[PDB]
């Protein structure tokens, strides 16, 4: 008999063979130009702009950058099936040291050179463009939507306009202005460097205490024979540099017997330590110490005895070697005491001529690298060196080189956080309190977010934007000679962007200083040099709001976003740096809203690096899974924070898949039979099918209110908790007996499928942000699907009124499920309990007597699959609500249901369902 059965099959396949259909899915999305068709769609209402933060334009992707763009993704998607018009338009960060590096590097190994500056730019911008093409072809093979054809590129000439008047607006608003004072060195790539291009790095060091003994002038006024300051440091290659030993105020030293002098609050650790001797003769204020005189055991000159700021008692000795050239509050310390900033380390981190004509270092020293030096300089102090250890610290490093830097006093361009500037309602407030304000407005997801932006934005320092380096944006103004003092003025700076945005950057290299002026000050040439330092590139980063939804004025979205998306990481770049010139040019945040997510790790938590070992690819990953395995395994986990990548990881996000993938397969063969005049008319639905129905509502609700708030998670599992139990378990099974015995042209079987339609609908729109290209084959093997969503394809797709498809009346009171549920429950463990023993294979064998009266007769029998519904003769088992019986019928030949009279005799549902004409 089981021709005779309902075929209900479907071609849409078990097996999703990924990594041969979904190329074939996003090369027609790109053929067809899919985004551009979700932009244009006629029924718009709403605009949502997702503001797309630019990767480098350097190498293939990472897997972060998948996980980035996947998120990107799902939420873009959302809000395009919601019914909004979407911006979003991705961008590379085509300029800096990631670009610069490559290039210096692969010249290195070539062992050749460039000095030409524009053929130097052109090296960098060709490989910004090559790698720009390999990332966004490889964007497009996760399924993402967006205008990747006419992405935003901050190398293009009109961007390089856009960033730099940005710039322009920060000069005129008084913000920008030079500062001389030590800065972070990168002497690998000769160039000033700033917070987000540090990385800290655990580093070894010398750590030594060293003696300064007091001036004989000095020992006099101090009435002691002998009396040395001691000093702890890890940088003897700054000891050249020393000008003064700075002491807490109004704080009690130590002298001890055998003269050295600490803070008396570090005696007892220095004495543990060996650094000093245990006996104390007498005790001296810090006041009464001041403008006594030292003097350096390493060159013999003076040092000054000074009182810092807030000298820490922690660790050291009370007592800081002072290297104004060398060292931030050094350097403030020695102006106010109008000391010498002594500064003879050049722009390759070695010493030059300074040392000698200074007389602070032997000349021995000319030309070695400062680290390199330290060796010798300690082995030169001799009985000065009390103690000589090695640390291990965290230590600043360059992001492209990752060689440590050092500081160097010298002379930059920085956005100042304390200056008070005119507030565009008039106002007058610091970028630092704008900055603040700014954070307050500003949506953070995870709400933790919040504060780690804030606590950085109260403790940043002054902004350095200048660096030495030759690919990116000039700080394109003149110095007027007769003014020592840049040129603001409107007219210049305007002819100067004009051109940028026409010729691009190169000019401000090519073109003479004439050239670059404005025809009313061509006769005052002679009277103006260039600025040659280009800026910060997370100045260039930092712009993007402007130059991408500012400039073009809402055809890219607007300013500020709805919604930027990025690494946690971002916190320290992009979100600061965008965060800090939107408050200059608009005082407020330049986004709505900051979703962050994790770092894609290894299998233990950790970092994958090259130097490890332990690198996935993107290419191996989408090719054992399949991009949209990818984007659920990334949905479904925890994405806020670390993710790890794992084969058990992998293998449980395949099942799901699976899961959701047999469950539309199963929808989809079990409606493919009916009959499309079914969709216009109403039906009669069953308890059951209301149950279904109103449970599908209650779901829908709950995965709708979590993808809301982006917790996907949370609604993956209210959606495969609803597949699993509530559909498959309950529904399917009870209705395979009619899906598959009963007529096509029974009514209650027209019902089930109109059912199973509604619930593909509402599998199909909740999961078609994340598993897109699985859907677009849904619809594309369903004809039923696409007429009853009036959907050519997955962009047709809306969020549908279940009630208003199927006609559902208004008031109809909700089924209670709840007594019927446990009876079904409580039936099943007993079950359990007897195929045990077995005594019986399955419901069906079973008669069930209920002792509760109250319950629907059919409804029981349907739920718990039994063949007969009351009392029989061989007793099975029995509890307080219910007792079993052995069915007094034969097993159905066709149904395989306790139905039949007659041995091997078609039931009477079955014999006239094989008699139908
Ligand atoms: C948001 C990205 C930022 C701007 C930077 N290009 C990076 O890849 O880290
Ligand atoms: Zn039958």
């Amino acid at each position: 008999y089981k021709d005779t059965l309902n075929l209900n099959t479907t071609t849409f396949s078990m097996k999703g063979n990924l990594s041969v259909n979904e190329p074939k899915t996003y090369a027609k999305w790109q053929e067809q130009q899919a985004f551009k068709r979700m932009q244009a769609r006629k029924d718009n209402h709403g605009d949502f702009t997702l503001h797309d933060g630019p990767p480098y334009a350097n190498g293939h992707l990472h897997l972060g950058h998948a996980l980035n763009k996947i998120l990107k993704d799902i939420v873009v998607k959302r809000e395009y099936f919601k019914g909004k018009k979407i911006y979003y338009t991705p961008g590379w960060d085509c300029h800096g040291l990631p670009i610069e590096q490559q290039i210096l590097e692969r010249l290195e190994k070539e062992k050749t050179s460039l000095e030409n500056p524009t053929l130097f730019r052109e090296k960098c911008r060709d490989h910004a463009k090559k790698f720009l093409e390999i990332q966004k072809n490889e964007f497009l093979q996760l399924g993402v939507l967006g205008d990747f054809e006419d992405p935003y590129k901050t190398m293009d000439f009109k961007f390089e306009a856009s960033i730099y008047r940005a710039l322009v607006e920060v000069a005129k608003k008084g913000l920008l202005k030079e500062r001389h004072k030590p800065i972070y060195w990168s002497y690998a790539c000769e160039s000033a460097l700033a917070e987000a291009e540090v990385e800290y790095k655990m580093k070894k060091s010398p750590s030594i205490f060293v003696a300064f003994g007091l001036k004989k002038e000095s020992l006099e006024k101090l009435k002691v024979k002998k009396a040395s300051l001691v000093i702890w440091t890890t940088t003897p290659w700054t000891l050249y540099a020393n000008v003064a030993i700075a002491l807490k105020k109004d704080a009690v030293y130590a002298l001890t017997q055998k003269g050295y002098l600490v803070a008396k609050a570090l005696h007892e650790k220095l004495a543990a330590l060996g650094v000093v001797d245990n006996e104390i003769t007498h005790e001296f204020n810090s006041n009464d110490l001041e403008y006594l005189v030292a003097t350096n055991p390493l060159n013999q000159r003076d040092s000054l005895v000074a009182l810092g700021e807030h000298v820490g008692l922690e660790d050291g000795t009370g007592a800081v070697h002072t290297a104004p050239g060398h060292g931030e509050e050094d350097y403030y310390l020695g102006l106010r005491y109008n000391l010498e900033v002594l500064m003879s380390v050049d722009e390759k981190g070695c010493y030059d001529e300074g040392i000698i004509h200074n007389q602070l270092l032997d000349e021995s020293y000319l030309g070695e690298h400062v680290f390199k030096a330290q060796k010798r300089i300690i082995e030169q102090l001799g009985d000065s060196l009390l103690l000589e250890q090695e640390i291990e610290h965290s230590y600043p490093h360059c992001w492209r080189t990752h060689k440590p830097v050092i500081y160097r006093a010298t002379t930059q361009w920085f956005i100042l956080m304390d200056e008070p500037f005119i507030q565009n309602d008039g106002s007058q407030k610091t970028l630092r309190e704008v900055a603040l304000d700014a954070i307050e407005k500003v949506e953070f997801v995870p709400s933790s977010g919040k504060n780690r932006l804030k606590t950085m934005i109260e403790n940043r320092p002054d902004w350095c934007l200048s660096r030495q380096r030759k690919w990116g944006v000039p700080l394109a103004f003149f110095i007027d000679k007769r003014t020592n003092k840049p040129c603001f003025e409107s007219e210049v700076l305007e002819h100067v962007a004009n051109l940028f945005e026409k010729k691009g950057c190169d000019v401000w290299w090519e073109y003479s200083v004439k050239d670059l002026l404005p025809p009313s000050y061509q006769e005052d040439a002679k009277h103006y040099e260039k600025i040659m330092h280009i800026l910060d590139v997370w100045f260039d980063s930092g712009s993007t709001f402007k130059a991408v939804l500012e400039d073009y004025h809402g055809e890219k979205g607007q300013s500020p976003s709805d919604v930027i998306l990025e690494g946690s990481d971002q916190h320290r770049g992009w979100f600061q740096s965008s965060l800090l010139i939107g408050c200059v040019l608009n005082n407020q945040a330049p986004f709505k809203k900051v979703i962050t997510h994790g770092f894609i790790v290894d299998e233990k938590g950790e970092k994958m690096s090259k130097s490890k070992g332990n690198v996935v690819s993107l290419d191996k990953l989408l090719k054992t899974h399949g991009s949209d395995v990818v984007r659920l395994w990334v949905a479904f986990n925890d994405y806020q924070n670390d993710l790890r990548v794992s084969q058990t990881f992998f293998t449980q996000t395949e099942q799901h898949y699976k899961k959701f993938r047999n469950t539309l397969k199963f929808l989809l063969a079990n409606f493919s039979d009916m009959d499309l005049k079914n969709l216009e008319r109403p039906h009669n639905f069953s308890p059951l099918d209301h149950f279904m129905l109103e449970t599908l509502e209650t779901i829908s609700a709950g995965v709708n209110s979590a993808f809301e708030e982006h917790d996907f998670v949370k609604g993956l599992n209210i959606l495969m908790a609803f597949v699993t139990n509530e559909l498959s378990g309950i529904y399917l099974d009870a209705c395979k007996d009619s899906l598959y015995c009963d007529s096509k042209n029974n009514e209650k079987r027209q019902a089930i499928q109109m059912v199973l339609l509604a619930t593909a609908s509402k599998l199909c729109y909740f999961l078609a942000p994340i598993l897109t290209h699985t859907i677009e084959e849904v619809l594309e093997h369903s004809q039923a699907l696409r007429i009853f969503l009036q959907a050519k394809d997955v962009f047709d797709l809306k969020d549908i009124s279940v009630s208003e498809k199927l006609h559902l009346k208004e008031f109809k009171k909700p089924e209670n499920f709840e007594a019927v549920l446990a009876l079904r429950s409580a039936f099943n463990e007993e079950l359990d309990r007897l195929k045990k023993e077995g005594v019986i294979k399955n419901s069906l064998e079973c008669a069930i007597e209920v002792k509760e009266k109250a319950l629907d007769e059919n409804l029981v029998e349907e739920l718990l699959m039994v063949s007969f519904v009351g009392i029989a003769k061989e007793k099975l088992s029995e509890t307080p609500a219910f007792t079993l019986f052995k069915a007094p019928f034969y097993k159905c030949p066709r149904c395989w249901r306790f139905k039949s009279e007659l041995e091997n005799t078609p039931c009477k549902r079955c014999e006239q369902v094989l008699k139908e004409r």
